[PDB]
C-alpha cells in the first residue's frame, strides 16, 4: 500500500524473469503490497526481491570453444607441472561439446601449499566464466548451504544462492575448497545438500528453504579440492580425483624466479631496480630454510626478504641497490633451521632412516629398537596396529632364522627383550612398509653393526625373507631427495613403477632394486654380515 | 509533517556526504516527514540521523610519512624492547607508499602485563591517527560487531560504527583486544564479520544491519593484540603474528624508575620531592614480591608505596620526605612472599627440577617420581598424554640399559611400581621436553643419589641415550633466571640458538650445552654414578 510497495514492484517488472523466475515473482507479488512500516515482514520481502534482482537468468558468460587457448592458459597459472594440466584439457575435451557435464568435477588432491587456487583460476579463464569461491572446511549444518526458512527478517539464503547472486552469469566456476575438512554434527550431513546441488538430475530443480522456488543450476559447473583422499562417500559419486605431488629443487627455483618473487616484489611497493636475487639465494633457502612440499616457505622467506630490503633501503639514502646472494642470505634470515646432507650423520646402530608414505606427500622417519636383557618379551611404541605385530614378528622370524648366518646367539628371543619404536606411526599408510628397516634395526641391536647412513629403505618383508611392492614410490623418492639422501632401496616388484617416474628425480638419487633380505643387509650395514 | 522532521531534514543537508553517504541520506529522507510522535518510529529514525553525522567522511587524520619520527616516538613508548619495533617500523616502511594495506595487520602476542596498549598508543601516535579501542573478549553474537535490524527505536549499530561515530576520521587505528578470547555461541561465529571488515575486498562495501548502506573502510588500519598464539584459523589470514617477551632485572628496574614510577606519583597526587625509591627496592620486589613477565606486580607494589606514603606524611606535618631503600621496604609490603635463590634449597633424590615452555612465558617445574615395591606397572598423574607415556617408556628402556652402569638392581623393573608425577603437565608445550629430567629422577629413585640443587633442565631423549632439539629457550632461559637458577642444561643442537638470545639472559646463567644422557646424569647428580 505505501510507496515502498510500489517501487519493490517496479524491480519485478524492470527485470526479464523465465518461469520458475516469474512463479516467485509471483509469490513475492502476493507477499507485497502489504504495509511497509511491518517489523520483519517488508524488510524480508525486500531482500527476497533484491535477491531475485541478483540472480542470474537469461544470461551468461562467453564460454570458449577451443583448446589450444585452453592450453596456452593454462601453461601460465603455476608451473604447468605436464601432468595434471593435461587430465584437465581432457576434461576440456569431454566438455567442448555440450554445455552439460554429466559426470565428474574435476576434484584435486595434494599437500598444501600447491598451486589449486591458480589452478581454478585459470580452468575459469581457460572456460570464459566467471571465477568465485566457497569454502567447504568447518561447515556442519545444511542452514551454511542453503538458506533459512521463509520468515522474519535475518533469514538470509545460503553461501550458495548468495555467491550466485553476486555473480550475474548462469554459468560460474563454482570452486568448493576444503571438501575433506567438511562435517556433519550440528543438522545431520549437509552432504545431501551437496548431492541436490551437484548431481545433473537435481540441481535443475534444487530448492532453497528460503528460496523455496526452484532454480536451474545445471550449467553451473563445480570444481572440488582437498587435501587427503579421505572423502565422505556420498560426495565421491561423481567426481574425479586428481592428486597432486610436491617440486623438485630446480622446479621450485624456477617457480620462485616465475611467479613467487615478482608477486611479493609487486605486493611490497618495489620497483623493478630495487632487489635482485639470484638463485643461490633461492637454493639455500630451499635446503636450509623449508621442509615441505609447497612453496609456502619459500613465499614467506622472500616476503621476509622483500620488507627487510624495504626497510634497510628507506633508512639509508645512500644505498642504491641491494643485492642477495648465497652468502649475505643469512644476514636477513639469522641461522640457519634445517640440515641438508647425510654425509657426516656419524652412521648409528640402533637407529635406520625409512620412507613413509603420506597422504600430503611422504617423509622420512627414524626408526629405533632396544634390544635390552630380560625374558623374550616384544614391546612397540608409535600408535601401531595389528599390521605392524605380524610384520615385527615375520622380522624376528627370519632373524631367528638367520642368526647363525649373522653371528646372532639363537637364544636372543629368551632372554632379552625387544622395544621397537616407530615414530609418527599413525601415518596415513595402510601396510607395514618398514618391515626392512625394523629388521634391519634388529639385526643392528644384536649384533653392533652400524647402518650406513645417507641410505633410505621401504618395503614389505615376508617369513622367507622376501620383500614385496609398495605404493607411493613418487612420494618417498621425492622426500629422500629433499632430506639428502642418495641411497634409496626398493622392492624389485616396484622396479616397473620407475619408468612413470620423471628423470628428474631418478638423476639425483641412487636407486638399487632389492627382492631378499640379505641384499638389504649388505647394502645397508657398514660390515658384510 | 511536525517541527522535528524539518530539523532533522537540516542536518541532511547541512553535512557534505559521498554517493554511499547520499544514499543512505536519501533512504532516512523517505523515512523522514512522517509524524512525529509516532512511538518508537521517528527516534530510530533521529538516531540514524545522528549516527550518519557522526559517521566520518571526506575528513581524515594527517599520516604522517616520515620514518624517523615514528622511530623516535616508538623509543619512548615502554622501554623500546629493541626487538618488535623493529618489525613495526618494517611495516611502516611497507606503508610509507600508498594509503592500501593489503596485507597483515600487525598482530602482538605475549603474556600479559606487557607494553601492548603502549605500542598501540605509540603507533597511533606515529602515524599521526587518532586512537580507539575495541575489546573482542566475550564476544560471541555477531550482534556486537554489527548492529540490529532496522526497527523500532533500541536497535543501536554495533560496536565498531559507535567507535567510528565518535572518531570522527575515516582512517584511525582500529586496537583489536583480547583476539584469543573471542568465542561463537549466541550467533553462529561472529569472525566472518570481523573478516568482512578486515578485508581489503569486504570493507570497502561493509554493510551493518543498521546501516545497511555500503560503507567504505579500506582506509582503516586495523591492529589485533592476544596473549596465547591459539587464534581462530579464518582470522590468521592477513595477519603478522608478533611475540613478545618477559623483561630482565635491569631492565625491569629501568622500566619503573622510567615510566612507573613517575605514573604512580602522578597518579597519587604527589609532589617532586616527596618520596624517593632507590633501585634497592625495586629489586627487592622484583625478587620477594613478585613472579610474572610482565609488570603488573611492579605496578601494584609501587602504587601500596606510594599510598602509603601519602597516608604516613598526611598524618605527620613534622615528615618533610620519605625515602624507602632496601632495608625499610618490608615496612611498606610486610614479610616476603617469595624465595629467591637455589643455594639452600637442600637438594633431594625424587625431585628434580626443569623448565616448561608456555604460552605466557616459560615457568619452573618440579617433577617427581616414586619407585615403591610392586609388580613393575607404570603410573603417572598430571594429566598427560601419549607423548608422555613413550617418553616414560624411553626413559624406562634407557634406565634398564644402564642399571648396571649406575649399579642399578636389573630387577627393578618387575618387583617394583613407578609413579611419575609431573605437575601442571597440561601445558601448552607440545612434546615431552622433560625426558631427561624424568630420566634423572628416575635413576635417583632406584639409586638413591640426590639432585643436585639449583640445576635446570630441558629436552628430549631417544632409546639410544640422545638428546633431541627443543623450542622456546628464550622463555626458559628467562623462566630460570627469574628463579635464581644459574646451572640449566640444553641440548647440544640447540647451542646454535644461543647467538639469537641477548647477553643480558646469558651472561647470567651457566649453559652446558649436552647430547647425551651420560652428561646429563654427570652434571645433575651429587655423586658419580
Amino acid at each position: 500500500a505505501p510507496d515502498e510497495n510500489e517501487a519493490l514492484k517496479r524491480k519485478i517488472d524492470a527485470a526479464k524473469m523465465p518461469k520458475e523466475a516469474k512463479e516467485k515473482a509471483e509469490a513475492e507479488l502476493q507477499k507485497l503490497k502489504m504495509m511497509s512500516p511491518m517489523s520483519a515482514e517488508a524488510t524480508v520481502v525486500r531482500g527476497y526481491i533484491d535477491w531475485m534482482v541478483q540472480v542470474p537468468w537469461n544470461a551468461r558468460s562467453k564460454v570458449k570453444k577451443d583448446l589450444r587457448q585452453a592450453q596456452e592458459i593454462l601453461d601460465t597459472d603455476h608451473y604447468g607441472l605436464e601432468r595434471v594440466k593435461d587430465r584437465i584439457l581432457e576434461y576440456l575435451a569431454v566438455q567442448s561439446r555440450v554445455n552439460k557435464i554429466k559426470g565428474p568435477i574435476l576434484c584435486l588432491v595434494g599437500p598444501p601449499g600447491v598451486g589449486k587456487t591458480s589452478l581454478g583460476q585459470s580452468i575459469a579463464k581457460a572456460t570464459g566464466r566467471k571465477y568465485v569461491r566457497m569454502a567447504l572446511g568447518g561447515v556442519r549444518d545444511e542452514a551454511e548451504i542453503r538458506g533459512h526458512r521463509r520468515t522474519y527478517i535475518g533469514s538470509m539464503p545460503g553461501k550458495l544462492i548468495q555467491k550466485m547472486a553476486k555473480v550475474g552469469v548462469k554459468n560460474p566456476l563454482f570452486l568448493l575448497d576444503e571438501i575433506d575438512k567438511m562435517s556433519s554434527d550440528m543438522r545431520g550431513d549437509p552432504a545431501s545438500a551437496l548431492l541436490e546441488v551437484l548431481d545433473p538430475e537435481q540441481n535443475v530443480a534444487f530448492s532453497d528453504h528460503y528460496l523455496e522456488v526452484d532454480y536451474d543450476l545445471s550449467d553451473v559447473m563445480f570444481v572440488a579440492t582437498s587435501n587427503s583422499m579421505n572423502i565422505p562417500a556420498p560426495l565421491l559419486d561423481r567426481m574425479e580425483v586428481i592428486r597432486l605431488s610436491g617440486y623438485t629443487e630446480d622446479e621450485k627455483l624456477n617457480i620462485a624466479k616465475r611467479h613467487l618473487l615478482p608477486k611479493q616484489i609487486e605486493r611490497n611497493a618495489l620497483k623493478k631496480g630495487e632487489l635482485t636475487v639470484d638463485d643461490s639465494a633461492i637454493i639455500g633457502i630451499i635446503r636450509y630454510y623449508t621442509r615441505e612440499a609447497g612453496v609456502r616457505g619459500l613465499e614467506r622467506e622472500i616476503s621476509k626478504l622483500c620488507r627487510k630490503a624495504v626497510k634497510q633501503l628507506l633508512l639509508d639514502k645512500s644505498l642504491k641497490h641491494i643485492e642477495i646472494n648465497g652468502d649475505n642470505l643469512h644476514d636477513y634470515l639469522g641461522v640457519q633451521r634445517f640440515d641438508y646432507g647425510r654425509a657426516d650423520n656419524e652412521n648409528r646402530v640402533g637407529q635406520v632412516t625409512g620412507l613413509a608414505w603420506t597422504e600430503v606427500g611422504g617423509d622420512l622417519l627414524t626408526i629405533e629398537t632396544a634390544c635390552v636383557p630380560g625374558k623374550g618379551k616384544l614391546t612397540y611404541t608409535g600408535s601401531l596396529g595389528e599390521v605392524m605385530q605380524e610384520s615385527i614378528q615375520a622380522a624376528l622370524t627370519v632373524v631367528r632364522a638367520r642368526a647363525e648366518k649373522l653371528g646372532i646367539n639363537p637364544d636372543f628371543y629368551e632372554k632379552r627383550d625387544i622395544h621397537v619404536h616407530v615414530p609418527e606411526g599413525a601415518t596415513p599408510k595402510d601396510g607395514p612398509a618398514a618391515g626392512i628397516a625394523m629388521c634391519t634395526a634388529l639385526v643392528s641391536c644384536l649384533t653392533g653393526n652400524p647402518v650406513r647412513a645417507d641410505v633410505a629403505m621401504t618395503g614389505e618383508i615376508t617369513l622367507r625373507g622376501q620383500v614385496l611392492p609398495i605404493g607411493g614410490l613418487k612420494e618417498k623418492l621425492l622426500a629422500a631427495h629433499r632430506g639428502g639422501i642418495k641411497t634409496v632401496l626398493i622392492p624389485f616388484e616396484n622396479k616397473r613403477d620407475l619408468e612413470e617416474i620423471p628423470d628428474n628425480v631418478i638423476a639425483d638419487l641412487d636407486i638399487h632394486p632389492v627382492k631378499r633380505i640379505e641384499e638389504v643387509l649388505t647394502l645397508a650395514l657398514q660390515n658384510e654380515p
